[PDB]
């Protein structure tokens, strides 16, 4: 691979990539440009233990496996010239590159109807966001969440534990409409409702007036704070300007190659093939950020290595629910292991397509999740009666 | 650009590309691999004048502006090795390349429910298809068309003119669901119905038994021949196998670059940015095939040339209706010029979005189409009252 290496973005995907470059044996220059003036850190605690307990030194990413990297923190890459092989920085400097890696992630989507709001409206992506929101998470305050996705629901649980009244507006009929089985989504709504979350389905925010939010059904919700969690948009502006193929995300193959020679991309900023669906998708999971970063680095140092091939999965910690989801949300059959109950929730879902496992969910059942991911990866076709039988040991079965 | 040049596919996009390479001044080797054993030819007459009059020598593409090209006709490219820079051919030979261009187009989608049918079921894409279908286009025979898109409707008109009884099954509520304003689609249904086409909306074919087609509504249609026109699938298998980013189409930027260095793609096989919608789409128009091919070639020979930038448009000749459509099918406003009538049809539609022209349709009104495409290209915001006023001259206005 061509030195020097320059990475744009200093999130999980970037850190994972540069650590793997070093581990795989690349000893040339690596320079990382990160617009946040923060020691690189992991985002999931921002909706949970950080939001609750406030210690950022418990959430930093370990860069020790990435020795001899210059991290330019608090600096924004403004453009790159793919012919000159240079990157223009906000501090006035220019970096040369042999290989450029775009790991710029994604930014929260804003709600146009709250654009000119005069009440506190925040999104939750950065340490700065978390600190700002947390400052207003006072007991008996009223929090309104817009969006029924995982970030909002993680925040909902954390806020309720802090004694914050929580209302949530979801424009669709169900929570977690993206990459979650309906059976899971239905249960998760039941759980949050039972914890005091005031859920509003099939409602959209139409605007706001002096501390009160307005909805499509002509009604009102007053709140001390709105946190908007309606998804993210890829940070692909530099790629678009430089002539790379992008569409809310930079298109890459399994080697992380963009359409521009010597420019790669990885993490949340990418649109890539989901091997289960066979379609291109923006995969915005923590596991993708890390594993795609590692795979792209490994193949750069050793071109005989295979391309990225991992199947997608994530977790979401929502109060008492430790949720794990792998693969596709549905197939032609769902198998349920255990009872689906608010009384000490513990259950496993298995999605199949023509007898083949194409997805799985575990709630408070991590022991089963790893063997199911192994079964999923090889497209296993186990006996559906055995899969249902609670007598069955999935770990054993995966062999 | 790097010699030698090898192009896979010998359709309109390929011919247009190689002619532009030569015209722009590239004098190195060009070899084109075409799986059809046919002198390169244009496809639109296959649903019209060829289907009716049968002379293939009236439909060949002019390769005269492409001198010194070796056309390997009747040969299939089976794979390419992007590291070795070679292409493996079905006749046992291998071609070396400096630059590889994938212009392999798309193939008609098959209908799974007719997979094991015992009655004649054809698609219409090639000269061989056309000849085969035409052999059965006997007066008073009964033709069933599956799909409400342009190819089927063009065939419907040609068949009706030949005295063939025509029934058509469309799974959606309207014809031309892709890239046609609803106002146009509604009128086109009225026209075909008035010409004797038996239109069946919101019906799907569920199967067939001994010369009779079965539908989702539990009913039957008997026919002497079925022509299936339910869209196409990109011929991107070689790209997928070689590790390029694809998803029913090869992703390319405005230079025609794929994710693989030294490999380009153009025409029906590509997924590319539509500058009006700002989204990636497979654009399967004749004008795209030609203009994208020309643009990619021009930039290969002269890297200072801009990338492909044309806005999409097509025509469709359906009996008495000469239809032209440019840009987006809808905006926040449609302006109608003229009466929409089966009595000597002649009218123009203009789609606007926040005052800006984003699309237009002309039916039997070619004079207006060129100035509207010029207005469209520059994002014109004309006075909506003037646009409506039939006193207005659009050609004048476009200046
Ligand atoms: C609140 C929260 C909770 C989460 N919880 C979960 C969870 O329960 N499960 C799960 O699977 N995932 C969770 N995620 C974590 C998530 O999946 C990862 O953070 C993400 O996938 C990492 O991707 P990334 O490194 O590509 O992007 P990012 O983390 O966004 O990093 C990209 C960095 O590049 C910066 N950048 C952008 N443009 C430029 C530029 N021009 N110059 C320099 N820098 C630039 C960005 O500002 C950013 O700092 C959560 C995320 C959040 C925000
Ligand atoms: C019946 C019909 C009517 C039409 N009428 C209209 C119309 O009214 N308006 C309009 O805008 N467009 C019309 N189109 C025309 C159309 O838009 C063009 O034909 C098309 O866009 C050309 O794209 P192409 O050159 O990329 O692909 P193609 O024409 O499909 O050419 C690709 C060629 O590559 C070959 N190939 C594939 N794989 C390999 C391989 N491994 N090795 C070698 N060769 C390979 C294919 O077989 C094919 O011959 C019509 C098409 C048809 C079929
Ligand atoms: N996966 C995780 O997803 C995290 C981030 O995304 P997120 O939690 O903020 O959102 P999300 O997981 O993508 O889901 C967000 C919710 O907002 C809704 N939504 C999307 N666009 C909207 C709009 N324009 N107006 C109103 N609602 C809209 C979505 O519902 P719909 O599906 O109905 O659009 C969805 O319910 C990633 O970090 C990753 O961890
Ligand atoms: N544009 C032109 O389009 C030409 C070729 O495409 P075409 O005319 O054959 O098709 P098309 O223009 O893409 O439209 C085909 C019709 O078939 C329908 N269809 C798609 N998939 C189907 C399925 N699985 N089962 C039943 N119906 C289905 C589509 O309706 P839906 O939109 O409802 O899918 C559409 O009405 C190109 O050559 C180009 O000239």
């Amino acid at each position: 691979l061509k030195a020097p290496v320059v990475v744009l973005g200093a999130g999980l995907a970037s850190v994972s990539f540069v650590a793997e470059l070093r581990q795989a044996g690349y000893q040339g220059l690596i320079t990382v440009v990160g617009d946040e003036a923060e020691r690189p850190y992991d985002r999931p605690p921002l909706s949970k233990d950080f939001m609750a307990h406030g210690d950022a030194e418990k959430i930093r990413l370990d860069c020790k496996r990435a020795p001899e990297v210059e991290w330019l923190l608090g600096v924004t890459a403004q453009s790159f010239d793919p012919q000159a092989h240079t990157v223009a920085l906000s501090d006035g400097r220019t970096l040369p590159y042999g290989t450029l890696v775009l790991a710029t992630g994604a930014a929260p989507r804003a709600l146009p109807t709250l654009q000119g709001a005069t009440m506190p409206v925040h999104t939750l992506r950065t340490l700065e966001d978390a600190r700002r929101i947390q400052a207003g998470l006072r007991p008996q305050s009223r929090l309104l969440i817009v969006g029924g996705g995982v970030i909002g629901l993680e925040l909902a649980a954390t806020a309720r534990t802090a004694g914050v009244h929580v209302s949530l507006v979801c424009r669709g009929p169900r929570l977690m409409s993206r990459a979650a089985p309906a059976t899971l989504a239905d249960f998760v709504a039941r759980y949050h409702a039972a914890q005091g979350v005031d859920l509003r389905f099939e409602r959209s925010v139409t605007g706001s007036v002096d501390g009160v939010v307005l909805l499509d059904d002509g009604t009102r919700i007053a709140a001390d704070m709105v946190v908007v969690g309606i998804g993210v948009l890829a940070n692909d502006a530099l790629a678009r300007a430089a002539g790379l193929a992008c569409d809310d995300g930079i298109f890459v193959d399994a080697y992380g190659r963009t359409t521009c020679p010597d420019v790669y991309a990885l993490g949340d900023v990418t649109r890539q093939r989901n091997p289960l669906s066979g379609r291109f998708e923006r995969i915005e999971t923590w596991s993708n950020a890390q594993n795609q970063g590692i795979a792209v680095a490994r193949h750069l140092v050793d071109p005989t290595a295979p391309g990225y091939a991992e199947l997608p999965w994530y977790w979401s910690d929502q109060g008492a629910l430790r949720i794990q989801v792998a693969g596709l949300a549905s197939g032609d059959e769902e198998i349920v292991r255990g009872e689906v109950s608010l009384d000490a929730p513990k259950f496993t879902l298995i999605e199949l397509q023509k007898g083949r496992i194409v997805g799985a969910t575990c709630v408070n059942n991590a022991r089963d999740f790893a063997p199911l991911r192994r079964l999923l990866a090889v497209g296993a076709k186990p006996d559906r009666a055995a899969l249902a039988d609670p007598a069955t040991d999935l770990r054993k079965l995966a062999a």
